């Protein structure tokens, strides 16, 4: 048994959602059966993307002291559920003991091993800016795709100020409109970059598989603590 | 502002729930307003009903050493989202230095607060037989009422070969029935004491106030954490 360590607080409400899915992901008839879970859910870490673009304050020290606490509590290894963060997992990797497991890594890894040589990316503007799906992805052989700045500004209105701000009719109007154009233009997948995503979008709305990257890690996560 | 610590793994799910439900009603314009939580998810503590109907070990030593490793980690106060597990809050709070806010107890204040004088109970077997919610209840002066022996099977069933098992269906039918039947007997309000409860009836299927114990306790952590 290996103990799921979780480095959240970016935000609060994907770290709970990725605490659900690692249950619902558990194959389990007793509670006992499942793997233990220490959340270090740390709000204050500071923004990613305000970072990112340069002008917020550095988000390091917040990130790699939650690392080393939950070293300190008993994890055996930490998963993030942010994705910009992961632009800064060399830094955390350097500071501790444990290994984190990379959900943008092990998406990649799905990708490839499942064949496909171009992805569509549907995912939040400091995410792309901050290139971690693109730098992983090229690793191993993936070619990301997003949509032009304009139909960005669509998939962030409608994360934010749609899904987010408890509209799913704007949100899933305009999240749907640019998967399918990733398509049109020969997504052989679409990445689901935000939970809100898998919310209003679903795998029977899409031609080409839909591949949610918090499944990935949530799924990776159950099978290291239940078979190491 | 203070560090939330939950006491998990009774059982996994309703672990992640609480936390989602503390996201929910925290106040925040931002993440970083938002309180810190350490959940220390542990589903290898002996079954509580077992031992409560006298067919399974003593859960105290590991709730305690549990509680101990989050008081470690950094939690400056417990909650726990197990109504059985409540069967020995003193045990636990003897045991450790930082407080333990019982969701019972709260809910138990809730419900004399909002001037109610009868509660239909809806809860596992082993709750009701715990006497936790009755104990308490008692205390504010508020008296509890639960259903029949074979209404009690149908709760039973509605949470577990209901909800539980993903058959929303099935789950409605037998705790709306139930729900409908402690109304028609005089319940003031009705107590949700599983979340499952609350997954498929909701406030306006009743005539009378729906409790949700999870909602109560989740509410007083924010408070206290962001509170003086």
């Amino acid at each position: 048994m290996k103990t799921i360590g979780i480095l959240g607080g970016m935000g609060p409400l994907a770290t709970a959602e990725l605490f659900r899915r690692i249950v619902i992901k558990t194959p389990a008839k007793r509670d006992q059966e499942h793997p233990k879970v220490i959340i270090f859910n740390n709000p204050q870490i500071p923004d990613r993307t305000a970072y990112i673009l340069g002008k917020g304050e550095d988000p390091r020290p917040q990130l790699i002291w939650t690392a080393k606490r939950l070293e300190e509590c008993g994890a055996d290894f930490i998963i993030m559920p942010c994705n910009t963060a992961h632009a800064f997992v060399e830094d955390i990797r350097k500071a501790i003991k444990i290994p984190i497991i990379s959900m943008i890594e092990e998406t990649a890894k799905k990708v490839k091993e499942l064949g496909f040589k171009k992805a569509g990316l549907l995912a939040t503007t400091g995410t792309i800016v901050s290139g971690v799906y693109e730098k992983e992805f090229s690793k191993y052989g993936v070619e990301i795709m997003t949509p032009t700045e304009d139909e960005q500004k669509d998939v962030m209105r409608g994360i934010y100020e749609g899904v987010k701000a408890g509209n799913l009719k704007l949100g899933r109007e305009l999240l749907l409109k640019t998967a399918k154009i990733l398509e049109e233009r020969g997504a052989e997948c679409i990445i689901a970059g935000c939970t809100e995503v898998s919310v209003v979008l679903k795998q029977d709305d899409l031609k080409v598989p839909l591949i949610d990257p918090m499944d990935v890690i949530a799924e990776v996560a159950v099978k290291v603590a239940l078979e190491k």
